[PDB]
């Protein structure tokens, strides 16, 4: 038992860890992006997923367990609003981790991307991701697919330790 943050650069469809968290899309629609990565590998953890921006649904593919969070979409909004909803989805992330008792987690940034507004959340999102996973016993392994996103979540990862 050390649990530790990692950061890898590829495709969340292929983690290696007991659980995935789902960037979902609102309506439980199969999305674009990583939600559509997850559609495709776990197409039944779909079944009745919808659930709030700002909350966590998990809907196991057979004993896998899918935890779809969806994050705001800062292009409807405020600043404000967002930022509270992106800290709440992270939690209810990590309360569904620790209710699952899984040894590991793979999980993206929240709100990045289609959900940005335009902006680079990159700091934003993972700030309020260590604020709830650091609360649970869990390895994480972050994914991302922007080389230098790696690096600076990796510096990030690396300054804590
Ligand atoms: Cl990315």
């Amino acid at each position: 038992h050390a649990p530790s943050y990692r950061v890898k650069r590829m495709d969340i469809a292929k983690n290696d860890e007991e659980c995935v968290v789902n960037a979902a899309a609102p309506r439980g629609l199969p999305g674009n992006g990583v939600c559509k990565a997850v559609y495709k590998k776990w197409p039944e953890s779909f079944k009745n997923s919808a659930t709030p921006v700002g909350t966590a649904k998990t809907v196991m593919c057979g004993t896998y367990p899918v935890i779809h969070a969806v994050g705001p979409n800062f292009s409807n909004y405020s600043e404000s609003e967002g930022d509270r909803e992106l800290a709440a989805a992270y939690r209810e992330v990590a309360k569904e981790v620790t209710r699952l008792g899984v040894n590991s987690v793979a999980i993206p940034l929240l709100s990045t991307g289609v959900y940005s507004g335009g902006k680079d959340r990159l700091t934003q999102s993972l700030n309020h991701l260590f604020t709830a996973m650091d609360s649970t016993d869990a390895d994480v392994v972050i994914y991302c697919r922007d080389k230098e996103w790696e690096k600076k979540i990796s510096e990030a990862i690396q300054m804590r330790t």
